[PDB]
């Protein structure tokens, strides 16, 4: 028993990741095979931030203006080109260390293992999702851009995202690895905003069902509702509405546990009308919106 | 900006694991130089077993020991809690690494296992009742807890059993449990919890970092008059020695030690007053003074 926000083991990762460096900014590379992605960003200067031209930026370049370090190695650059928002550096070396792997655009929702690192050094993994406004809630100092998200299903990692920047609310924002960012942000200093935050409402429904897998219901009542009047409530409580393919996805849960997915939500509604009451719910007292429900699954 | 629950980078570790099998049961170990770690409870038994006659009736050959290859079982002791099984090849991804035996109020991240997989990474408190809530399924026994400091793994816990309330008890690696448990089928109850006062208090300091300022207060108070407060909500004693640590912290961001008890002495007695510190409604407990400044510093 217990649940805790549990990332995936970051072994495969932390071998792909590299160091590099342009002119006197340096960020972190993922080394696969004879490519070394990062963020196009490293390729601007303290005046650039506000309007680069990338396409102008790089080919000013040569392949040896780009320092790239694998620990103690230094690779060789052979070749550079851009795919949207991400830098692929060519290099003489395809990575020892590789795994398999696959590159993924996640949705909103979606939960991934994050390795923080600086100086192409992992500095610690966690987990955390991408909130509905792209944004992710992540722990992100200066010079961890370049760090990648991940999960890894049987020895084989997908990768989901590449970290750019940090907005000004305090979260951050990134890109799959084909370089196109989640969300609609672009990699300029402008000002940004982040949109309006909500709740991840079938990420919460899966969290209340681990609890009853794991033994408590003192949340649950003698309701049920329609799939219509329980969004018409979530909805003011700035939760995401629930859709019929969320309440497909929830059936294996609802099964286990015998409660039907309308009836959890009606114990969601009662949550969110009453509060918690001075109680806790697997150790939390806010109602928890960052395990999907294949993480449930997996945990319990 | 930010702050999550941070585990250590995992890969120095997952290449310890492995899969050890005497006889039915199936659990993980711990593959480090020419020895593989795990459980004595490996080898009706549990009801009262008498552990040195049980492993004298046991050959090298009846344990079944994979890590693809399957390991040649050349040896077979016990330290305290915890089989010693040689082996023929030593391992060649062996960290450095030490045995360390933490106290309670230290953090640590565990690596979760199910036959010899890694399966998942999570950062975690031992509690002032030395048990730890985690997240332990059929099959656990054997995962590891370790810290990582300057390249040097420092392994401090192996998993045995789940009491009866979900929480979960296990041994140093030299077999010593924590807490007043053994290894055997009875009803073994944890004690009365207390909080980790000075991760608490660590934690507020790293809510000030990151903006939550709103709990602080003009007064101040006495650690006497502050420990009057905590025995009376299951708080830990605060110590002389539990201040000093909170020194940097307290030069960072000016705020005096005392003063902060000030401002937890009042959380504690009017509650929070609707309203979160860093994304939680509870006071946590689970992030030392050194993990806030690990994290908040970027060491990697
Ligand atoms: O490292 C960098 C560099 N930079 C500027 C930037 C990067 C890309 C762009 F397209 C536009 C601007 C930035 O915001 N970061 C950070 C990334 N994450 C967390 C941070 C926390 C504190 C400070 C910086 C943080």
């Amino acid at each position: 028993s217990g649940f805790r926000k549990m990332a995936f083991p970051s072994g495969k990762v932390e071998g792909c990741m590299v160091q590099v460096t342009c002119g006197t900014t340096t960020l972190n590379g993922l080394w696969l095979d004879d490519v070394v992605y990062c963020p196009r960003h490293v390729i601007c200067t303290s005046e650039d931030m506000l309007n680069p031209n990338y396409e102008d930026l790089l080919i000013r370049k040569s392949n040896h203006n780009f320092l790239v370090q694998a620990g103690n190695v230094q690779l060789r650059v052979i070749g550079h080109s851009m795919q949207n928002c991400v830098l692929k550096l060519k290099v003489d070396t395809a990575n020892p260390k590789t795994p398999k792997y696959k590159f993924v655009r996640i949705q909103p929702g979606q939960t991934f293992s994050v390795l923080a690192c600086y100086n192409g050094s992992p500095s610690g993994v966690y987990q955390c999702a991408m909130r509905p406004n792209f944004t992710i809630k992540g722990s992100f100092l200066n010079g961890s851009c370049g760090s990648v998200g991940f999960n890894i299903d049987y020895d084989c990692v997908s990768f989901c995202y590449m970290h750019h920047m940090e907005l000004p609310t305090g979260v951050h924002a990134g890109t799959d690895l084909e370089g196109n960012f989640y969300g609609p942000f672009v990699d300029r200093q402008t000002a940004q905003a982040a949109g309006t935050d909500t709740t991840i409402t079938v990420n919460v429904l899966a969290w209340l069902y681990a609890a009853v897998i794991n033994g408590d219901r003192w949340f649950l009542n003698r309701f049920t509702t329609t799939l219509n009047d329980f969004n018409l409530v979530a909805m003011k409580y700035n939760y995401e509405p629930l859709t019929q393919d969320h309440v497909d996805i929830l059936g294996p849960l609802s099964a286990q546990t015998g409660i039907a997915v309308l009836d959890m939500c009606a114990s969601l509604k009662e949550l969110l009308q009453n509060g918690m009451n001075g109680r806790t719910i697997l150790g939390s007292a806010l109602l928890e919106d960052e395990f999907t429900p294949f993480d449930v699954v997996r945990q319990c």
